[PDB]
């Protein structure tokens, strides 16, 4: 339960929640206001029904919440806004409005074996000639997870690929950038690396991880979650900017850990105080970071301390150049479609032109049917009378797997018309 005059905060169990509680203790000591930090299971699933004053989560989940009116519009002090990197505020916009405070950023980087490769390539275009040189030493230039588009997208996006178009704190779900010239150029380059034997279509996460950590390949592409394993390996590794393609940066997907204020909270001013005046400060972020590292942070002054570790600076440089993950549920359709596209193209079964054509179709069709399905059901629920079993049957005709739906339809409402329903199937 939310109560006036205290704060309850949720953050996931993998983050520095004891450090966050220390910030909370400071806050309580100065203000008298009790701050309770929790890390519930399924917190991001529970928020919409019963939630706390403040929630910390990846920004992309917050679009759903905002679509439902569940987040307060944040109203940051004017000089404070300039204290965070501008691109981070773009991760916390929904329908043009600020709906959370950004805290930290995460993206892929290029990770390289400094002994094998003292001069990591600035361009993707250099990698074929480098691989040929390394192969003459029993080694390879690059291995990374080719199976998941999260990993291959940075290259595909570089010359102009994008998921959905972002402009003035909004995404246009009609404007999908999967089959444009830039996406084709990048996926062509990837496919070509494989046809020319510089990478293997079956390389996945485990295989690339083990190869880099055994000193068999000079580069991999991965995120901060992978550093600890490389530490154990003793490889003399560096983390740096991704190579450019056609003179443009690789654009990894960026996740931004963000803090949202519950629209239902009677403590919104206190939440702001906590977040702006206590948490998003050198001392506040230090407290969290000491407990469990935040990675690269949104607060410039503290990021400037953290980049003593050059790996953090690399995360940030790649994030600044990357594509913020769109905070809209239409992204689910993007991932399924592109995953297939890249696999088929990397295999040789489809042209690049054709795989990305399929993917763009898939995305358009899935979004249309999802809408159609809701719309047809709403005409359905206006049978209070029928009329709308034809509409219901239209919605059912669309579902590949209608058993689950047929169940609940037998509930609401009348068996005589469930009967009718059955007729049309």
């Amino acid at each position: 339960k939310i109560e006036e005059g205290k704060l309850v905060i949720w953050i996931n169990g993998d983050k520095g929640y004891n450090g966050l509680a220390e910030v909370g203790k400071k806050f309580e000591k100065d203000t008298g206001i009790k701050v309770t930090v929790e890390h519930p299971d399924k917190l991001e699933e529970k928020f919409p029904q019963v939630g706390p004053d403040i929630i910390f989560w990846a920004h992309d989940r917050f679009g759903g919440y905002a679509q439902s009116g569940l987040l307060a519009e944040i109203t940051p002090d004017k000089a404070f806004q300039d204290k965070l990197y501008p691109f981070t505020w773009d991760a916390v916009r929904y329908n043009g409005k600020l709906i959370a405070y950004p805290i930290a950023v995460e993206a892929l980087s290029l990770i390289y074996n400094k002994d094998l490769l003292p001069n990591p390539p600035k361009t993707w275009e250099e990698i074929p000639a480098l691989d040929k040189e390394l192969k003459a030493k029993g080694k390879s230039a690059l291995m990374f997870n080719l199976q998941e588009p999260y990993f291959t997208w940075p290259l595909i996006a570089a010359d102009g690929g994008y998921a959905f178009k972002y402009e003035n704190g909004k995404y246009d779900i009609k404007d999908v950038g999967v089959d444009n010239a830039g996406a084709k150029a990048g996926l062509t380059f990837l496919v070509d690396l494989i046809k020319n034997k510089h990478m293997n279509a079956d390389t996945d996460y485990s295989i690339a991880e083990a190869a880099f950590n055994k000193g068999e390949t000079a580069m991999t592409i991965n995120g901060p979650w992978a550093w600890s394993n490389i530490d154990t390996s003793k490889v003399n590794y560096g983390v740096t900017v991704l190579p450019t393609f056609k003179g443009q940066p690789s654009k990894p997907f960026v996740g931004v850990l963000s803090a949202g204020i519950n629209a239902a909270s009677p403590n919104k001013e206190l939440a702001k105080e906590f977040l702006e005046n206590y948490l998003l400060t050198d001392e506040g972020l230090e407290a969290v970071n000491k407990d469990k590292p935040l990675g690269a942070v949104a607060l410039k002054s503290y990021e400037e301390e953290l980049v003593k570790d050059p790996r953090i600076a690399a995360t940030m440089e790649n994030a600044q150049k990357g594509e913020i993950m769109p905070n809209i549920p239409q992204m689910s359709a993007f991932w399924y479609a592109v995953r297939t596209a890249v696999i088929n193209a990397a295999s040789g079964r489809q042209t690049v032109d054709e795989a990305l054509k399929d993917a763009q179709t898939r995305i358009k069709e899935a979004l249309a049917v999802q809408k159609f399905f809701l719309e047809e059901i709403q005409l359905g629920e206006e049978l209070l009378y029928e009329k709308g079993v034809d509409h219901l049957t239209n919605a059912i005709a669309v579902c590949g797997q209608p058993q689950q739906l047929l169940q609940v339809l037998q509930q609401t409402l009348p068996p005589p018309v469930f009967q009718m329903l059955l007729t049309k199937l």
